[PDB]
């Protein structure tokens, strides 16, 4: 039983707001063109082995069911862009899902594993940083012991941190 | 994922077959006129407090999902006839649900409580038979100690017992006459 009291009339507008200016007002606004045909759901590789239905994410955004932000299903999207490519109403589906994930992240719905990966990029500058075995491996192949990356350039590490602090990505985590 | 191999293309026809001649071929074949509008679901008293969705029953019958016969949901219908009354395609919804319940009963999907009630009607002739307290209550308010009903007429009790046997309703509920109770 869904009552008007259980719905947020501004959900779509709030999703568009979050998607402005990146990926864009026009891009996220495309959710309003959806005519619930299901082409996205039938194209979804994740939907073939789970309860995830791409079309229902857009339906819930239009209807105002904010529980979609607390959903585990929105995080089952692999961003394969098959829905995006086949949508007959030009809905930028994959981008709307990512924008919805941003609001889910703001509300605290981030899996610990994802927060760990984000922490590695902040601390070490890389999601998959170099290990002790890495240096040994690279030398044997005939490459530099350490790659020319941010993990070893103190300048770049502090640059990323000031940006992460300015964006509040640290507080998001 | 639903494949063609998971569906029964003859489900609708089998539901209509069961509904022939009672309540009628025309009545049960009305399921084929459904256009999935949901008026029945929005009208359903049971759907407001459960996962039961009246149009999904008709959808599953048309699609060929026979798991609908194993469903607990079809037994949540109170037969209020609100869907029947409001259907814009004249689908005799309540009758289709009852016919689907007949196939569910044939497959063994019947509750002991319902089987107990059916057993009381063939054994004592009544779903709620008279007790010792009935005789006391009735005579205390001017009524006959025993009502003029089948429970006290061996003639009418035997008539029903012959019809029950002819219809095979005794076999359906699993009632044995020698044992005098529901088998298994
Ligand atoms: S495909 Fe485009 S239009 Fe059809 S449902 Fe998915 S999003 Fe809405
Ligand atoms: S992008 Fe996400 S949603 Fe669209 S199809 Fe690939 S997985 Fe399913
Ligand atoms: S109301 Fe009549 S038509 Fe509309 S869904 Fe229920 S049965 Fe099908
Ligand atoms: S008749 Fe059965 S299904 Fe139709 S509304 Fe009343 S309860 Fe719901
Ligand atoms: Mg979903």
């Amino acid at each position: 039983m869904i009552y008007s009291s259980d719905l947020n009339k501004n959900l779509a507008s709030q999703i568009i707001e979050a998607g402005t200016p990146i990926p864009g007002d026009d891009v996220v606004s495309s959710l309003k063109a959806c005519y619930q045909c299901g082409t996205c759901t039938g194209s979804c590789p994740s939907g073939r082995r789970t309860s995830y239905r791409t079309r229902k994410v857009i339906r819930k955004a239009l209807l105002g069911m904010d529980d979609v932000l607390d959903s585990d299903d929105i995080w089952k999207c692999t961003t394969c862009y098959t829905c995006y490519e086949r949508c007959p109403r030009d809905v930028k589906v994959t981008e709307i899902i990512k924008t919805i994930r941003n609001l889910a992240a703001q509300k605290g719905n981030m899996a610990k594993a994802h927060k760990m990966t984000a922490m590695y990029v902040l601390k070490y500058g890389h999601a998959v940083p170099a290990n002790k075995n890495t240096a040994e491996l690279r030398k044997s192949i005939g490459l530099s012991e350490k790659a020319p990356i941010a993990q070893f350039s103190e300048k770049d590490l502090n640059e990323m941190n000031t940006l992460i602090k300015e964006l509040g990505f640290d507080e998001l985590i």
